[PDB]
């Protein structure tokens, strides 16, 4: 599925070497100039399972539904042993996001009404809005979003155009804050998805907020293997340093 937009963008073709091994895309939005820059425009419109980057909105939804309160984000670990040790304990919003603990977000979804969620995705324009596929519709399932839409949503959230509480947004933003300096705030969320037993869907979405601007971005990777959140973030970090933002 494909996101249709005839928005203008600066071409970022010389980012191609960063995507060696991948069908990848990089979208930047410059809040002040109100301007997109894109490596690989066709790939920037292709919709893919957002995977773990969906946790961001799943969190905003749980807040809005008073499923999460500002001083109540803690969830009990039910004692199931996972392949990654960070998951094998109680979590709060911050840790759940830092370690990408799926069960935290699967509990959030389990307690939201599918129809409230459908309504949210309609409001926020979350890609194809297909949550019909399975229970974990955001994991290599029916729900798909493009790198450019990932940027539009972050921008819309941060410019308070989503009907979510400002403190809800602040909490969610804090949970994905990777670096906090005098001169910038650096926020992001990774995503990995497996198809055909290979890491084939890599996301890193976020933004850098400086003292006079905010540069929202999304990097997406598609490839035979090693297309993962970590690689996507590594690629994004290189690109962002080279534009001199991080
Ligand atoms: C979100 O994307 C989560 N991903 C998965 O559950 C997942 C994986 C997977 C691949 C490799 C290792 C662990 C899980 N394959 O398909 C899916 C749907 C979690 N977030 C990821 C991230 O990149 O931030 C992980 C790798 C931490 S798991």
């Amino acid at each position: 599925d494909k996101y249709e937009t005839n928005v203008s963008y600066k071409k970022l073709n010389q980012l191609a070497p960063y995507f060696k091994g991948f069908d990848g895309s990089f979208v930047l939005y410059n809040e002040r100039e109100q301007a997109y820059s894109i490596y690989n425009e066709p790939e920037s419109k292709q919709r893919y399972s957002p995977n773990s980057t969906y946790k961001i909105y799943l969190a905003l939804m749980a807040f809005d539904q008073n499923l999460l309160s500002l001083n109540h984000t803690e969830q009990q670990w039910d004692k199931h042993q996972y392949p990654f040790k960070e998951w094998n304990q109680d979590q709060n919003l911050n840790s759940s996001m830092k370690y990408s603990v799926n069960w935290y977000y699967e509990n959030l979804n389990k307690h939201l009404r599918q129809d409230e969620v459908k309504s949210y995705l309609d409001l926020i324009e979350y890609g194809n809005e297909e949550i019909s596929g399975n229970e974990n519709y955001w994991n290599e399932s029916s729900l798909k979003i493009s790198a450019i839409e990932q940027v539009n949503l972050l921008k819309n959230m941060k410019q308070h155009n989503m009907h979510f509480d400002n403190k809800a947004i602040e909490k969610v933003e804090n949970s994905m804050t990777l670096k906090q300096k005098d001169t910038y705030k650096y926020v992001g969320k990774t995503g990995t998805g497996i198809v055909n037993h290979k890491e084939a869907n890599g996301w890193f979405v976020g933004y850098v907020e400086t003292k006079d601007n905010t540069y929202y971005f999304a990097t997406h990777l598609k490839g035979e293997d090693n297309a993962n959140g970590e690689k996507a973030q590594q690629i994004s970090e290189r690109i962002l340093k080279e534009m001199e933002l991080i």
